[PDB]
């Protein structure tokens, strides 16, 4: 039993609610949030940059002593950072970004990740301004991830054309 409320059930170890990341995190306070990352751990928009915001940029100047010491993350891989004051860690996850031009076939090993995390609060990874197919992440997501997933989705009309196309 653990806290997540009001997610509809999609699998076995998916859920998924129309909620704000942030303030679900902020509520729930879980063990690990899940970041939509960049390589270079910048976190001005989207999910990066609305947590990075609710940490007060203290995200933001943790990961710039990351990538001084470590360099850049790959496409498709993760680090395991500070949650702050949202979580006790954040899995910050580099999904591919269409509007870069990346392999969408990263997206799995993207997910990969999430499997070494026992129960997480994530986004769609690549969906938004990253700008893959959110329908496509969440068959990704469900066909990759064996570890229990929340996925809050921000946006309503989104989240209802996921629950009904969903298989
Ligand atoms: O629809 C989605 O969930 C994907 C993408 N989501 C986020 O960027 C996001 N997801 C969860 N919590 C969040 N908090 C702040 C941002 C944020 C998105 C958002 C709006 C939109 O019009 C199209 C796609």
């Amino acid at each position: 039993v653990n806290s997540f409320s009001g997610y509809l059930k999609l699998t076995d170890n998916v859920y998924i609610k129309n909620a704000d990341i942030v303030e679900e995190a902020k509520k729930v306070k879980p063990t690990v949030v899940v970041n939509a990352a960049n390589v270079y751990l910048k976190h001005g928009g989207g999910v990066a940059g609305a947590l990075n915001k609710a940490t007060n940029n203290a995200m933001q100047v943790e990961s710039d002593d990351y990538i001084a010491t470590n360099g850049p993350l790959k496409v498709g891989g993760s680090c395991v950072l500070s949650g702050h004051n949202l979580a006790k860690h954040c899995l910050h996850v580099v999904g591919p970004n269409v509007n870069k031009g990346e392999d969408i076939q990263l997206l799995k090993s993207a997910y990969e990740n999430f499997n070494q995390h026992e129960v997480l609060l994530a986004p769609l990874l690549s969906a938004g301004i990253f700008g893959a197919d959110p329908i496509h992440s969440l068959r990704v997501c469900v066909d990759t991830v064996r570890t229990n997933v929340y996925l809050a989705v921000f946006d309503k009309n989104l989240y209802d054309k996921l629950v009904s196309s969903f298989l």
